[PDB]
């Protein structure tokens, strides 16, 4: 009657340079990353993904805790996962793992400290660079749960990690959320676990009747639905990353600014509006064929940005216009509303904006979310 429900996941991508691992670099070094989960359980799986990697990658061992804050643990909490009963496990080119089922009290929002000890590992490497989340990485093989990381290096990205799921019953079920740096969480807080799904977690687990519903956020920074961008295109990735996901009840589509943000003229931009609202209904109709209920976000004000041209601005209205009356989308998150200045309708809110007038801040999150009808997530 229990079956896998995820609870966190983060969309993988090939590793940009820039995003690179400090020193000392992953190959023989010990990297501790940090979680926050929505729904709670007690029996837990973790995936980890090599999708985007041409080298076999090692995991000597792979323990999980609760994260104290910072890089700090309760040992007392630590367990060590196996894969086929062992502790190493090397993934192959282009694929992932998943690990035995383990057993481990997995509260609400329980922020998990997952520490891994690497061997050999690809410089072309599967990661999250926008983890939002302080990451800390130590030469050589610091797997005991009493390893001082108070001097790790730090690096605000993640990597390997893909996922977990727990076992649940019936009720419990998951929210898929596909979208770019805004869902994603550029201008949220770092180690803050604040991104509007955070948000929409949150209140999901405040409110009795949605208590057992959890959160995964796809978003990827930079990210586009139809070509360039950062990360594999939205429809490149929505097998993986979206219907390949256990438990998932409802998939919320809020992505496209940054294929309106890279045409260069008004025929451009008309074209790439089409294309969105045809990438929409392919999307709608894929996560229709597997029971999955799809509502569409607005895409939120550009003006005073470093997108905004008057030829983009109409591609953007065009785009909303189909979200909000074409009826396609099952429910309509209108966050263009939520998030729009309703003295200056074209531009983001001022106080809710990290001051790049694209990314909103904290409080733009929390307004985000605070918008969602959690109606629209029954069973
Ligand atoms: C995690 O993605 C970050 C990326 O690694 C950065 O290089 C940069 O990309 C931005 C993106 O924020 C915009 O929405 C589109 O234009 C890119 O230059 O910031 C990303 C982020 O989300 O933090």
């Amino acid at each position: 009657s229990k079956s896998w429900v995820g609870t966190w996941a983060t969309a993988p991508q090939l590793v940009e340079p820039r995003n690179m691992p400090p020193a000392p670099g992953l190959t023989n070094s010990t990297l501790r990353q940090v979680v926050c989960v929505s729904i709670g359980g007690k029996q837990l799986q973790f995936r980890f993904s090599n999708r985007f990697s041409k080298s076999p990658v090692t995991m000597k061992t792979v323990h999980i805790a609760v994260s104290k804050g910072g890089s700090e643990i309760e040992p007392s909490t630590s367990k060590e996962l196996t894969f086929n009963g062992q502790p190493d496990v090397t993934m192959e080119p282009g694929k992932a793992v998943i690990s035995d089922p383990i057993s481990f009290n997995l509260k609400p929002r329980m922020l998990v400290a997952i520490t891994i000890s690497f061997g050999e590992t690809s410089p072309d490497v599967t990661g999250h660079p926008g983890s939002r989340t302080t990451s800390y990485l130590l030469a050589g093989d610091q797997s005991s749960p009493d390893a001082d990381f108070s001097q790790a290096v730090k690096t605000d990205h993640w990597y390997v990690i893909n996922g977990i799921d727990l076992m649940a019953q019936k009720r419990a079920a998951a929210i898929a959320i596909l979208g770019n740096s805004i869902t994603d969480g550029r201008g949220s807080g770092t180690n803050k676990q604040d991104r509007w799904p955070d948000e929409l977690a949150l209140r999901l687990l405040k409110n009795k009747r949605t208590r057992d519903i959890g959160v995964l956020n796809m978003g990827i920074g930079g990210n586009c639905v139809l070509h360039g961008g950062l990360g594999p295109t939205a429809l490149s990735r929505f097998n993986r990353d979206i219907l390949k996901q256990h438990g998932v009840r409802w998939l919320i589509i809020f992505e496209g600014v940054n294929d309106i943000g890279g045409t260069p003229d008004k025929e451009a931009a008309d074209k790439v509006a089409q294309g969105l609202i045809a990438a929409y209904d392919k999307m709608i109709d894929e996560a229709h064929a597997k029971g999955i209920k799809v509502y569409g976000g607005t895409i939120t004000p550009i003006k005073k940005s470093f997108y905004y041209k008057d030829y983009r601005e109409t591609a953007r209205q065009t785009v909303n216009k189909w979200i909000r009356t074409s009826g396609h989308f099952d429910a309509v998150i209108d966050f263009d509303k939520a998030m729009r200045n309703p003295k200056d309708t074209l531009t983001l809110r001022p106080e809710a904006q990290s001051g790049d007038y694209l990314h909103p801040n904290e409080l733009g999150y929390r307004i985000m979310a605070g918008a969602i009808d959690l109606s629209l997530f029954k069973e």
